[PDB]
């Protein structure tokens, strides 16, 4: 009845604003990473010409913490799978009987393809972040095992 689909339409809205509070954080991390790769390829120059310790003991801080964010965004990215995949599959048994016509059923199965799209480019989005910390994490422990070295 109107209360059922009316739940359909609000939950796509609640999912919508998750990805939008995902996408904020996502940004946040991938700006993070991209001054933290300038600072280390800064630092790895420089070795190979106090104040260098102290940055590396920033950047190092400053890289596990995008490595805890990068952790947070994953388990969030599941949460947020999960519920989509919940709506597919509510959505799917409300089709199965008919009980969704009209343009609303073209707008909410449209509505589900774009979450489901916006939901796997920030998988994407993520993975390349991800990428970005392990990169970043090999070149400090080469800058640590030369200090230790030195």
């Amino acid at each position: 009845a109107r209360q059922e689909l009316s739940g359909i339409v609000q939950k796509q809205n609640n999912l919508l604003r998750q990805i939008e509070a995902q996408q904020h954080l996502l940004q946040l991390t991938v700006s993070k990473i991209k001054q933290l790769q300038a600072r280390i390829l800064a630092v790895e120059r420089y070795l190979k010409d106090d104040k260098l310790y102290r940055e590396v003991a920033l950047i190092r801080a400053q890289l596990q913490k995008i490595e805890s964010e990068t952790l947070q965004l994953l388990h969030q990215q599941a949460e947020i799978e999960r519920e989509l995949n919940n709506q597919e599959q509510e959505i799917g048994s409300l089709k199965q009987r008919g009980l969704i016509d009209g343009p609303l059923l073209s707008g909410i199965d449209q509505q589900q393809n774009n979450l489901k799209r916006a939901i796997e480019a920030q998988k994407h989005l993520l993975q390349l972040t991800v990428w970005g910390i392990k990169q970043l994490q090999a070149r400090i422990l080469t800058v640590e095992r030369y200090l230790k070295d030195q």
